[PDB]
């Protein structure tokens, strides 16, 4: 049960961005492809075992909502092959062209990004990073989970908007959760309702990080749309709650979602 | 690696349909998901090896032009979960409602299908069922190709006159769904007689009528499918070739 592909056969045509922590390029291999490989020489055992373990995490998932994983190479350099996405992040959807989609649509992007962030949490995966610029809208209408570092445009301000109270603190090792997805999500359903990103009145970073962090700031949330429904701004304001243990879980999240969905 | 999704996690829901060895139900998990269940709740030794190597294959697979492979689960019943399919297959496109698409689009449909059944032969599988049936075009735009079940219209001559199953067995099914595409019908649509069909195509006798394509159906691709349909199995082109084939096809076009 192996998912290594023989060298020679990923054909690497443009370079869409670069981090320290690898380089994405649009390739062929059966078909476009996105090709995230460390441009380096000789991998050392940090970034071997950080690639070992991406690939570990990606080749337990295979859900419509998450990038799909397609292979990995070792052989000439570091590799990992996904599918090549069409379109753009919600990101820039929302927030830099400013497309406007109807609430039908908003709704159901938000669906979708529950059903993979559903899926992700019962392998017990924590996204830590859940937000709109890693929320690939492909073809323009499904939503594809994944880690797009610099592959898709970066947010105003790591992404400070998108993490809960008790990850800005800091205050343990690991104060990542399924709670903290669900804050992050929380923010997303935000930006759907709103078309804009939080504390747009605040022109300085760490006086967000500040106030977010001790439970001063919050997401306005009169900036909703009047034909954004009841149940969901309620739905909104639960998983945003400052309380890590008073936010609610996928599964119900999905299933309020879903109840409203129709009608 | 394991698939096994837990027992009381998929919500079976509408029966979507029904056939002798299987039955397959519209589903939740985390989503919309088809669920396909062995039938007989006793199951035997025969039937649960045919399980044990859907899902082997259905797992070597990670391609968007083939249907996703989601779990399975073996308690209470035998079952494989898939992603469910908006949309309409091939064959119910092309020969129930009837489906006119413009050229440029068939033409997409043919890239695709293409583009899949190279994947499945690079991993040394031989889908031995390709069909208009079996070619899901989810959700109005990307081909998933599946096995969503004798199919002779599509049988090469060698295998419809007894392993000849064989890539290029593949390909010569592929080159009767091209036909379906460019005429928008059957093969041998003049012909009621099954057994009939079946001798006179083993022995030679009968071959799909390629005057039937569409006026607009590119030269290129007629040919194409004069490759694919040939009778002997070694003047048959493989994908990599079909592959580039209709590539450079579609580039004077767009
Ligand atoms: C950046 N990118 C890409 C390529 C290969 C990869 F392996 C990854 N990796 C991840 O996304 C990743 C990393 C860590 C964990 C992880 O898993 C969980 C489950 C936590 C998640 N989520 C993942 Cl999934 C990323 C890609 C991939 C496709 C792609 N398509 C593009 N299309 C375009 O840019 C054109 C429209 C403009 S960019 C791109 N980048
Ligand atoms: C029938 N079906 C479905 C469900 C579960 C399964 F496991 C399979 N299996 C296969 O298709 C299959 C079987 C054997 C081998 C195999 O692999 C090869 C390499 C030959 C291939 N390809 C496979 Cl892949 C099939 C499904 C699945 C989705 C689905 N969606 C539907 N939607 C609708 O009908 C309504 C919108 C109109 S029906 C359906 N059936």
């Amino acid at each position: 049960d192996d998912w290594e592909i023989p060298d020679g056969q990923i054909t690497v045509g443009q370079r869409i961005g670069s981090g320290s922590f690898g380089t994405v390029y649009k390739g062929k291999w059966h078909g476009d492809v996105a090709v995230k490989m460390l441009n380096v020489t000789a991998p050392t055992p940090q970034q071997l075992q950080a690639f070992k373990n991406e690939v570990g995490v990606l080749r337990k998932t295979r859900h419509v909502n998450i990038l799909l994983f397609m292979g990995y190479s070792t052989k000439p350099q570091l590799a990992i092959v996904t599918q090549w996405c069409e379109g753009s992040s919600l990101y820039h959807h929302l927030h830099i062209i400013e497309t406007k989609f109807e609430m039908i649509k908003l709704i159901d992007i938000a669906r979708q990004t529950a059903q993979g962030m559903d899926y992700l949490h019962a392998k017990s995966i924590i996204h830590r990073d859940l937000k709109s610029n890693n929320i690939f809208l492909h073809e323009d209408l499904t939503v594809k989970i994944g880690d797009f570092g610099l592959a898709t445009v970066k947010s105003r301000w790591g992404s400070i908007l998108w993490m809960a109270p008790e990850v800005i603190r800091m205050q343990d090792k690991n104060p990542y959760s399924f709670q903290s997805d669900v804050y992050a999500f929380g923010i997303v359903l935000y930006e759907l309702m709103t078309g804009q990103l939080p504390y747009s009145n605040i022109n300085n970073r760490d006086q967000i990080i500040f106030m977010v962090g001790r439970g001063y700031l919050s997401p306005d949330l009169s900036k909703v749309r009047s034909n954004c429904p009841k149940a969901m701004k309620r739905l909104m304001a639960e998983c945003l709650k400052k309380k890590r243990d008073e936010r609610p879980l996928f599964p119900q999240i999905l299933a309020s979602i879903e109840l409203l969905a129709r009608s």
